[PDB]
């Protein structure tokens, strides 16, 4: 995967509407500043039950949007990572209409899973109860097949009914999947919740052994193709770690939230921590198109004798923070509040988050850049966007609060804004500095800050993050320097807002 | 039942927000008109997680309303019907509370009902998926007995645990009820969603013989304390018209949907067929605290080749019907569309579901006071309320549309208009003529029209409905005569809203 920061971003939501429109923003107004762009799906239908993860039809681009031609055009100037969404389907796809109507006698009746397909000799409580969920509720819903009342595993939405992963129908769908991709000039596969791809009774069914194999297997087809494959996986830190050695990137869950309370509390030595153990072949990111995990770094739901990277007290006090920063915005949308699939992940922007201080938002994105991996930004943190509580209101589903929709109108006007022109100035360097390409190293001031270096074919870079510099949402006061070295001399920044590095 | 027009109301969503306000709202502006009340669940606490139907403690009046000496109070003036919640409980009381904190160890342990309780030997997909339910979804959750998760048995919201009516602790919990209404001067008892109150493995868990069984035993600890009751059944008609003749009283729920379709097509030959088989031990009612029944009249949701009152069609153009003429308010707090626990019921209110036509509601209520049964009018019916947009997109809560606060400006302002004055009188004819408590006939002019009449001791009274005499939301002609008799002779009125029937 190319060492380039990234730009997450729904087609339709950044721009006109279009792939075409989205991809004239990119080039007209990030140019060098985001070479890889992850397109949030945009199949038929993106617009439906869970905003594009319940397609219709995952080898078919919405027209609405555009065309693979659309795609294929991108992929001309930028790297494009796509979604495989493998744990479920649209129950208005034809395959699982097919089965309603024909029930058992459909030929895609084994492609999806029913409460006795896992227990055909049926369930204890203990069995239903020991399976992994992100908020509370069995995962089951009723559907008729040929008259007859099943019911459907369903790990999201009602409308999204998991697909046997292990069936012949089920891989048959999802090696389709991997070659429209392949074929389409994609780069990079998203694996959409494959921590939920596999079902075993008696099991989480949750990131098991037999989930490994299906991420094993999943890997192969990748190899195969010459595709590159990203897993995203929320869970207890540990289980992260331990499947990143497996896979070519994973996600890095933990940062985030782990950033805020660094930037709240002071304290680093929970960076310096994770820097030490964490995975190094991941992606990058602060803020996503879901809410900010905490789970990520708090002790394990399914055995809370399992620590967290802080302790669980902290992750309270992390998310109280959140709701004070965005004076109940965040808790308006978070959990029950707000319709969900997930009862922890806090809905805010990640600028609202921090109570739209920019000091603490520059320096986030600074840390984020600094650690090893390829950096993702989401295009609402793009733009520094804060909360839309207008949307969530038309929609009540908690996580518009963070999927605001931004016109060339809007864009444009936010481009003036001096955060968001130290970010693109800042995205900007982290493309251009070859230090970013060669050894990284960091040193700690005992919980009080941290320094990252890069040293590179020509140059090399250090940032040095002490929040204790500037403690409160109202501060001003510059959280992160930078010292650099490139073809034109020894460079020095006390205030990336002011002050934005930029490469000779 | 004393057979005069009962008032259904919250105390705190008429008036100044406590059961003395209601109280004196109901002498000073209804006095005449509503004899009797149904106050709605005024327990600890009355804004919980289901407005009242969550009991921290059912035998305690919530202090911000008032207390059992309000009760008494009123009911020098009234007789009260209060509600017997013997389903479930919040999971916050005392009882809950303990199980969490010591699971098996608590006394309350058998108290509350779990999968296994229900299931011991374990159950299979057949077993769990033929267990009725009023909307999409296993009535299972997740709750921590001592550190171990539970699947805790929750019919409605997952804050509403359902307890086991036939453990010792159960019952002396229901009985404990029961002691108090007694004690406090309660006249009726409404045993809420009692049709839910029997849990059996491999049966549907809704109006079944063990359910039957409940019911009979709840009753005769009502008649043994001289509490009659009335049990709130929603289901397909047949199982109210059988349950009937087992009990004092039930709802007609059918009539309701009956009429929007003879006020919206002219079809009045269902509703003389209705008058035909119902059950007439009833309490009647055009709206209630919740949404409109439709499933009340129409085909058998587990077997659909038993037909309902009115072909499917034309339940659907009903339900149709009702979104057009709210122009869209309906539809967007309607099954999930908002927060709700009952899938099909129609959320709006009366007088909105029938496009405010002043007319078409006064026909309505005399239809319903003319069938034989108590007559209950909801208190947003009472003012011939409109949807309340306001408070629904403030909660999300889909019956709120039919739930609006009502001050004591706002009541006397509406007792202004005319429709609503005209429903005063038409509620205090029908607790003045004693024709009412004498003998029912109806003759029919073939789907076109329908005439109810009573005899009584020294009066006579018969109302004639035609539908098809003013069609239309934007009609203004009468579709519904009177003409009685009483100590100063023959009397008519050709228009109930213009000139309202006044006994001698
Ligand atoms: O809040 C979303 C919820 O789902 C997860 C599972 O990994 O996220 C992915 O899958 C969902 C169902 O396809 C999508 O709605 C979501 O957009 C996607 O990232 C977690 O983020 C969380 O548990
Ligand atoms: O829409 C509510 C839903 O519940 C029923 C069950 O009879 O209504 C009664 O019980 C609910 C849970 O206590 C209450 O929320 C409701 O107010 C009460 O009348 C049906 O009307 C429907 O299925």
């Amino acid at each position: 995967m190319k060492n380039k920061v990234q730009l997450i971003t729904y087609a339709d939501r950044l721009g006109d509407g279009t792939i075409k429109s989205m991809t004239d923003i990119l080039r007209t107004r990030f140019d060098g500043v985001y070479d890889g762009v992850h397109i949030l799906p945009f199949f038929t239908p993106f617009d439906g039950a869970d905003a594009g993860f319940d397609p219709i039809d995952h080898t078919k681009v919405d027209e609405r949007l555009g065309s693979w031609d659309d795609v294929a055009e991108l992929s001309k100037t930028h790297n494009i990572m796509v979604d495989a969404i493998v744990n479920h389907m649209s129950w208005e796809s034809k395959q699982f209409q097919d089965v309603l109507a024909k029930g058992e006698e459909s030929e895609y009746y084994p492609m999806f899973l029913t409460m006795s397909s896992v227990f055909p000799n049926g369930a204890t409580e203990e069995d239903l109860a020991g399976i992994y969920r992100p908020r509370p509720g069995l995962p089951f819903t009723h559907y008729k097949f040929a008259g007859k009342t099943r019911l459907v595993w369903v790990s999201f939405t009602p409308q999204q009914v998991d697909i046997d992963t292990d069936s012949d129908k089920g891989w048959e769908y999802l090696m389709s999947i991997f070659d429209q991709m392949a074929a389409s000039h994609v780069s990079y596969i998203r694996l959409d919740a494959v921590g939920y791809g596999a079902k075993e009774a008696g099991t989480s069914c949750f990131m098991t052994p037999k989930t490994f194999k299906l991420i094993s297997r999943l890997r192969e087809e990748g190899v195969k193709r010459g595709l590159e494959i990203l897993i995203q996986v929320h869970s207890y830190y540990k289980k992260q770690v331990e499947i990143a050695s497996k896979v070519d990137r994973v996600y890095d869950f933990a940062l985030p939230p782990l950033l805020l309370h660094a930037l709240s509390t002071g304290h680093v030595e929970p960076v310096a921590h994770w820097t030490d153990i964490r995975p190094n072949n991941a992606v990058t990111v602060l803020d996503t198109h879901d809410g900010i995990g905490v789970i990520d770094i708090g002790s394990d739901q399914l055995d809370r004798s399992l620590k967290g990277l802080v302790p669980d007290e902290d992750v309270d006090n992390l998310v109280n923070t959140i709701h004070a920063n965005t004076h109940g915005e965040s808790q308006a949308a978070t959990g029950a509040a707000a319709s969900n699939l997930d009862l922890y992940q806090v809905n805010s922007t990640y600028y609202s988050a921090l109570g739209c201080n920019d000091q603490h938002y520059i320096a986030a994105r600074a840390v984020q850049f600094f650690l090893p991996g390829v950096p993702q930004v989401y295009y609402v943190g793009a733009l520094a966007g804060k909360n839309d509580m207008e949307l969530l209101r038309k929609t009540n589903n908690g996580r518009d609060i963070n999927r605001h929709y931004y016109s060339t109108a809007e864009i444009d006007e936010n481009l003036k804004r001096p955060v968001v022109k130290a970010l693109n100035a800042l995205a900007k360097f982290r493309n251009e500095l070859d230090a970013f390409d060669g050894t990284f190293s960091y040193t700690t001031d005992d919980d009080t800050s941290i320094s990252f270096t890069w040293r590179g074919e020509t140059s090399q870079a250090t940032l040095t993050f002490e929040p204790k510099r500037g403690l409160g949402v109202d501060n001003t006061t510059p959280v992160a320097m930078l010292e650099w070295e490139d073809s034109a001399g020894d460079h020095r920044s006390d205030d990336l807002i002011a002050n934005p590095p930029v490469v000779a």
